[PDB]
């Protein structure tokens, strides 16, 4: 009896994340993901994107979950999908990501901040730049844009409207009506 | 019985979009639209407002699920319908867009702010200025009011009673006594 | 049923490490085990991590029972398991350690600090020493480096992508793709 | 019989892929999986392989077929399988699939080569990473590696041992001795 | 025996059209289908294709042919088939006009060349265009399409793969696997 909104609609195999990225609700997105495998590996699965983004390893343990389960996650962006939130977007399977109309996205650069010794700053730093890459990698595997793209526009804040992110590989097409 | 009284009245195809519009509740009304469409895609939605706006990137996310579910969406205002509040308003259906005798409309122009570089100022200030392009485009079609017109009423805020709500196009009627 | 999909997981036998390491969540994992080991101590035990680290004792109630219960116990690694969630991880049952493709590990020394009295001082100084004393021995053991390189590599902060944690011993092999 | 050697090994269904890979020795393939069929649709079906690649239609026509067809073709690399030979190796049936000790496999992206109008560069150039992609799909099938673990891997040239082949999903196992 | 495959594959009434057409490929093929009407003229006859073209005369004297011949020839594509080569495949009997799964398909307008005295260019062009005139009708004719339509497809090379070209009237439906 719509006890519970959501617990229904992971029954039409439809999962949430929305708001801020971090560990415990990333942690949330990834039980129902093994949760939906088990249940039917088969079967697709539906990740609604609305989020600005947020700690990214919380955010990449969603990723990999959405690689490793047996089902294709697609993956539809309303509202906004930004920085992490474009990240987990584009990483839906091919063909099956989406945006409504006038969701909006935006694609920009690791942010970080580590304090201590020069010695450990450069740890931390050399890290941040790694990491910086391999999500610019990551990303240019799922647009199918070159590195130089990428790498230029995410050294700052970038955003797309629902036709520019079809239009540069992020999304597959735009949802406008429910044929 | 009446156990808990969103619920049942979900069961009647009724929700509800009370106060600021920012992520988390404008997801659970999102889900709201979800669980009625799957349910019976063909009976309208039946959305009361009473808002005094929020979140604009929010606010679209309940936008394009409304105009995407093929079940047609009747927005209601009670009390007031500020800003995204009243976006959200003039967006039901065409036809089945009301305003409770003494609920209020206020509209006006995208509310926001950056901080940091320069360049990163001007990226923030022409993104949020396209957006209150496409706002206004918007605001013009359901209204029915130019685009030329919708603009001039948009720089200050403005308020609506019922009555030139009706009149301005935002709402098709007032709803006075149930017959 | 789907009430709790934390409880629903705990059925297929898999337990959750998630965000910071301390004595509440971490009697809730000793709980998960000895409550499987129950229900079938010759059936393998799922442990995910996805830890920034946390509180040595309590880290150590948990380690101490991943040895002591029968069932084996497989840790898989997601999102990142620095510090004492680099150790459990590496503490997990021979050839059923693993970390998801972008996960990432991380190690270092136990980090402390006390205050009072100078004869105190030295009091607990020792035994912070005598911890990190057993901690490097028991890291070298489950990794298979020497209680000397282990050593090395902790005295500094000290990170380990998905592959090159295979490589130190950590993590028995990269969890790929539910194939 | 020994009249005509490779005749007398179709017999024990048996069938060589030697060399460049064109369209005309890659008929000669179809036509004897297609010939082995009509004789007994229940039997496996031995393809040797030692090919540097060739040409993609031609060898698709080849992949195709060998799917299409109800037996089982189970795929011997000797010597070499590069390329489309990779890509046919590994399209053998699963669990079917086997190396020599020292057969070395190399994996690598299409290559192609337009000459025309910048209008007609467009379509060649388009249809080429179209094609680049359903290979990368396909590579990503038969060895479980995640649609990004192959566009990475075979964005250059990257050559892997018989073990590494087996360790990677390209084939089952290595074959050593005739038992 | 199978001294010749495609000998014995000709008694299965399958022939062969690879790579290049021209003349004598060309004619051999027409032979090869009169003998399989003689033989049995109700018999369906099978024609697989794996070419990039050819001359479009040498390709009349194979459609005109097949269109003659009262077995239906069954059409069947791997690997590709383009130009001409497309063209015959459509030209196969209604309903029995296949593709495999990775098999592509291009299409495009008639290609040429004369050298001479300015009339007899005349009489030479105005010749290519009655042809190109009579390509686009019966395109128009086997696939479904309309006239304008197919002129305008092809005026530069157009590439289908398996599924569009089932959705575009090409080919009736893909073949996947022998069931």
């Amino acid at each position: 009896r719509s006890f519970d909104i959501y617990s229904r609609l992971l029954k039409e195999r439809v999962i949430f994340l929305t708001g801020q990225v971090e560990d415990h609700m990333a942690n949330l997105i990834v039980a129902q993901m093994l949760f939906l495998e088990a249940e039917n590996p088969e079967k697709d699965i539906y990740l609604y994107i609305n989020s600005p983004g947020g700690v990214i390893t919380a955010g990449m343990s969603i990723y990999d979950t959405m690689q490793f389960i047996k089902p294709d996650v697609s993956t539809i962006c309303m509202g906004q999908a930004a920085s992490m939130g474009a990240f987990l977007l584009t990483a839906g399977a091919k063909g099956k990501r989406f945006c409504l109309p006038n969701s909006r996205v935006m694609i920009h650069q690791p942010l970080g901040g580590y304090q201590g010794q020069a010695t450990d700053i450069e740890i931390h730093a050399r890290e941040i730049l790694k990491v910086k890459g391999r999500m610019n990698e990551l990303m240019a595997l799922h647009t199918g844009q070159s590195l130089e793209q990428i790498e230029r526009d995410t050294e700052r804040d970038r955003f797309l409207s629902a036709p520019e992110a079809v239009e540069y590989g992020l999304v597959d097409s735009i949802l406008t009506h429910r044929n």
